[PDB]
This record gives structure tokens, sequence and C-alpha cells, in this order.
């Protein structure tokens, strides 16, 4: 079974927006270079958060695979215009970024939160999918606790979609392990890199078109960047005052 290697990522690294298929990306396609697959991205700008993953296709089958044995995105920093290798070893899945002004990112530091969704009319201040919408930037409460509020929401279920992202790009986002209806009055662990979440305000027990008040909490006070774990959220919907 013949399997093909493709780096997919951010599109200012690949210039694609992560397009993992050989037939879409060709330029990403992976060479074959002893016992492991090399591509080089020439001239690279200086730039924050770059990300990729190594897409495995064999025919119409994917393996996206992230970073040191990890679902996580490969994220690094250019500190200087140069050539970027991506290596990647399919008997260890190891992928190494290598380059004069390679820095792997491995830590994050938290300096604003966007709610990021299918924003229309009081949903998300009118906002489709702007990760660095300023009116949907979380106020900080307290150390690493966020919160936002939508008043006068139209209850829907299956209308209303949203991820959590910092610093104002898609490097560092939160949702849930498969896009699913979140939990409603309660705190919830999230998934680092995750699916929409849905907010279905009809299955949680508000008349569908009766207006609600919705009020998002993130709490990052025992997330670890290590483990990509601790992140929790509370979404409380109550009829609007
Ligand atoms: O732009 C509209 C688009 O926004 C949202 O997509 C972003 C994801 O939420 C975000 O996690 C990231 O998704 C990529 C993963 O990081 C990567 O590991 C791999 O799985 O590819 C994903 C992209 O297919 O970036 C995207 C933005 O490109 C939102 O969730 C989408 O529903 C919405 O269409």
């Amino acid at each position: 079974a013949d399997t093909t290697y493709v780096v997919a990522g951010t599109t200012n690294l690949t210039g694609y927006e992560w397009v993992g298929t050989p037939d879409a990306a060709p330029e990403n396609v992976m060479t074959a270079d002893g016992s492991v697959f090399t591509k080089t991205f020439s001239a690279v700008p200086a730039g924050k958060n770059y990300q990729l993953k190594v897409v495995a296709n064999t025919g119409d089958e994917q393996k996206w695979i992230g970073l040191d044995g990890t679902d996580n995105n490969v994220t690094f920093d250019v500190e200087t215009a140069c050539d970027v290798t991506v290596t990647f070893d399919p008997a260890t899945n190891k992928i190494t970024v290598t380059g004069d002004g390679v820095k792997m990112v491995t830590d994050l530091e938290v300096n604003s939160i966007t709610v990021v969704g299918n924003g229309e009319d009081n949903w998300l201040n009118g906002v489709a999918w702007g990760v660095d919408a300023e009116v949907n930037h979380m106020t900080q409460v307290s150390d690493k606790v966020y919160q936002i509020k939508y008043e006068n929401i139209e209850s829907a279920d299956d209308a209303y979609q949203f991820k959590f992202a910092a610093n104002d790009d898609w490097a560092a986002s939160w949702g849930l392990p498969e896009q699913s209806a979140t939990p409603i009055g309660e705190e919830f662990d999230l998934t680092f890199n995750g699916q929409n979440m849905l907010l279905n305000t009809v299955s949680a027990g508000f008349e569908e078109d009766s207006l609600v008040d919705v009020t998002i909490t993130l709490d990052i006070t025992n997330f670890d960047y290590s483990t990509r774990s601790g992140a929790k959220a509370t979404v409380k919907v109550e009829p609007s005052t």
C-alpha cells in the first residue's frame, strides 16, 4: 500500500490552510530521503506560531501525525527568514523542524482569549470566525479566569458554534473532543485544539425563540501546557432580563 506524506499547516508556512492531500498541496509532499522523508520551505519569514502536522495518505485513508507521539500541532517560531526543513520518520513517527532561525514553542503565556464562532446579530456580536475580534475578547476577572456575556440570544439548537482562542490566533485553542453540545450550568474540561462547541439552548430547556442571556467563563488556573490538560469552562444560560 503506497503511502504519500504531506506537510499540512498554517497558510503562512505552507501556502494552504491545513491541506493534507497530495493532489491538493503537491508542493508540500515530502521527498524520500534515506529511510525518512524531508520537505524544505524556502525563505520562511520571521514569524510566531507556525504550525504543522504530517499527513500519511494511503489511497483515500489519511492519518494526521502531531508532535513527539501526541496529537498536538508541531509549533515553532522563525527568528530570521530562513529555509525550514521538516523531517518525518515512519519507523518512530518523529517529526523534526530544523533551520538556523527555528525555535520550538515549549510554553504558552495567555495575554487574551477570544470567543470565536458563527456570529450573527447579538450572538458573538455578529463576528463570523474572527479569531482576533476585540469585541469578543473575554474580560480577565481574576488571575487566569476570563468571562464574557451575550444578552438577548434567540433560543435555538444547531445554530450556535464557538471555541476559545488565545492571543488572537489559532495556535492555542480549546473546544471539545468531538463537535457536540456544551454542558450547560456546570464546569467541564476543555480539549486543546478541540472541535467546535455547540450551544443548544432548546435541548437545555429554553423554549425555541425565547430570549436567553449567556455567560461564558474560562478557567485556565490548572491548565498545564506540557500535558495540554486542565482548562475548564462554564456556560451559564438564563431567561433574558
Ligand atoms: O476559519 C473558519 C474555521 O475556524 C475554526 O477552525 C480552526 C480550528 O478551530 C483550529 O483548531 C485550527 O484547526 C486546525 C488544527 O489546529 C490542525 O491540527 C488540523 O486538524 O487542521 C485544523 C484545520 O482543519 O485552525 C482552524 C482554522 O483554519 C473552526 O473550528 C471551523 O469550524 C471554522 O470553519
